[PDB]
């Protein structure tokens, strides 16, 4: 039942929601080769991501989206004779969700009556959905809490953060839901693990895979509970970066790893992030066979600007000339201009990588860029605003007249298509 990979040889549940969407900023362009191209984008599986308790109810309850049973019922609709098929889900309602982030629109407080929430209205229910017989067909893979545990390791000097690592409860969330879930068969779980390659930066391995470790372990299942890593989601780092294959080569006396952009950061780009990570957790004891996931929704960096080499006496010149990533700072998460959808959906490409996942799903909004009234209760982050200077001393490359996180945004979505790479 439980297979090593559950995408080989599998299809994927195509959301409808995500097809609406689509079909939403179809009717407004006229032309019908962007038409066409956008009616192969919403072919592709994208992740559902249960961001609240209201998500998994749908209907009234979530902006007239899906309940986690209809996606499942649906699922089953899509299924092949005989062929597999992988759901993806997105596990993201922890308490005190998004700790570094300047304003998190989890719903959840950082207290151990949080917690209990999120055991009991949150995880309980998905997983009994999940148990129920019906379901047994499908392959269930998860995206275990994006932009939690990484936080512990990176940003212990922001007071949220510190109090999510000594309260235990990001600790204690990530132990109930693996245990949960795990426990159902035809369900895979996937750790987040951030996109930068921070974690894995000098002092920052040790703790950061000490951590995994430590909160996988404990579960009951030990590390068997998670099926392996992902990384990427929702964030535009690239797959590759194929002018800079070398961070060590040095130009007027210095290696271009040091240059402004990448800040002394040795890992360019999410290929190079993955390898690093399996060795490392191998190193730690972990079995040979996990496997990593890269979110490739919005990460392509195409379009006919797209640097095809490098040039430069000095390693600013060289690494900006060169780069695919065109963003001002590595550390601008939202909504970000120039960025084009990445590798579609893609089972087992090579090596330790399981699958090539959407796991967000290219035209939603990761933040309005002002205070938008909603009844979702989703709030003004700066870093979604365009003219914000963030403390790294850049503006944020978001784009202007955003709406709140998690609906459709047709400018960006034009806009990714657009500058897919592969093109569509």
């Amino acid at each position: 039942s439980h297979v090593d990979n559950p995408f080989v040889g599998a299809s994927g549940y195509v959301n409808p929601d995500y097809s609406k969407e689509v079909d939403s900023s179809i009717v407004k362009v006229k032309d019908v080769q962007l038409k066409a191209k956008m009616q192969v984008v919403k072919s592709y599986p994208t992740y559902v991501w249960l961001d609240s308790i209201d998500a998994i109810y749908g209907g009234s309850r979530n902006a007239g989206r899906l309940s986690l049973q209809g996606h499942l019922n649906a699922a089953l609709a899509q299924k092949k004779a005989n062929t597999p098929i992988t759901v993806g889900l997105v596990i993201y309602d922890m308490p005190g969700r998004d700790c570094h982030a300047l304003a998190s629109n989890g719903e959840l407080p950082l207290t151990q009556a949080g917690l209990q929430r999120y055991k009991t209205e949150y995880i309980d229910v998905i997983a009994s959905t999940l148990a129920n017989p019906k379901y047994k067909g499908l392959r269930i893979v998860n995206i275990i809490e994006p932009d939690s545990l990484p936080n512990l390791v990176t940003n212990q000097s922001t007071p949220a953060c510190g109090q999510a690592s000594s309260s235990g409860i990001y600790e204690a969330g990530i132990k109930y839901a693996l245990d949960k879930l795990h426990a159902i068969p035809n369900v895979y779980n996937y750790m987040d693990i951030g996109h930068s390659g921070w974690l894995a930066w000098r002092s920052n391995m040790t703790p950061a895979i000490s951590l995994y470790t430590r909160v996988v372990q404990g579960t009951a299942a030990g590390l068997a509970s998670a099926d392996g890593f992902i990384t990427n989601t929702a964030n535009y780092t690239p797959l590759h970066e194929p002018n800079l294959p070398n961070p060590d080569l040095t130009i007027g006396g210095q290696p271009i790893s040091s240059s402004t952009f990448y800040q002394w950061n040795s890992v360019f780009d999410e290929s190079t992030y993955a390898e690093v990570l399996y060795n490392a957790f191998v190193g730690a004891g972990w079995p040979s066979k996990i496997g990593f996931l890269i979110d490739t929704g919005r990460n392509g960096w195409g379009g006919s600007a797209r640097p095809t080499s490098a040039s430069g006496n000095d390693v600013n010149t060289y690494v900006n000339s060169g780069r695919v990533d065109r963003r001002l700072h590595r550390g601008n998460w939202c909504n970000q201009s120039g960025a084009g959808i990445g590798m579609p959906p893609t089972a087992a490409p090579g090596g330790h990588i399981h699958a090539y996942v959407w796991g967000k799903g290219g035209g939603e909004s990761d933040g309005s860029s002002k205070y938008i009234p909603n009844k979702q209760g989703k709030g003004f982050d700066r870093y979604c605003d365009p003219t914000y200077t963030t403390p790294d001393g850049t503006l944020t490359g978001a784009l202007p007249n955003a709406p709140i996180a998690g609906t459709w945004f047709h400018a960006h979505f034009v806009q990714l298509v657009t500058n897919a790479y592969p093109a569509i």
